């Protein structure tokens, strides 16, 4: 029951996915979710995240509650990835960057 939020739009390390046991992470074109019901809790993702994007479902930011939600429906449409590719190319510049949501791709 974990959720990625706003942080990692524009960056998308992707360096979450290898630790994952279930390998419950899907990908859209900027941005990477967490299907709630088959992640387990394990928290392992949690600390790879260079964006530090990733929280418990308890622990979103009160101004980020929207992704969980968000997470639960693009879990449904994205394709699942398994495997670490290499960050956005701008990363570095949008890591940090605050409501990125508005740049959300589907
Ligand atoms: S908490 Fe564990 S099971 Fe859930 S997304 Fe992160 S690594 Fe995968
Ligand atoms: S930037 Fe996103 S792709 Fe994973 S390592 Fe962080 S949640």
């Amino acid at each position: 029951a974990f959720v990625v939020t706003d942080n990692c739009i524009k960056c998308k390390y992707t360096e979450c996915v290898e630790v994952c046991p279930v390998d419950c992470f899907y990908e859209g074109p900027n941005f990477l979710v967490i299907h709630p019901d088959e992640c387990i809790d394990c928290a392992l993702c949690e600390p790879e995240c260079p964006a530090q994007a990733i929280f418990s479902e308890d622990e979103v930011p009160e101004d980020m509650q929207e992704f969980i939600q968000l997470n639960a429906e693009l879990a449904e449409v994205w394709p699942n990835i398994t495997e670490k590719k290499d960050p956005l190319p701008d990363a570095e510049d949008w890591d940090g960057v605050k409501g990125k949501l508005q740049h959300l791709e589907r």
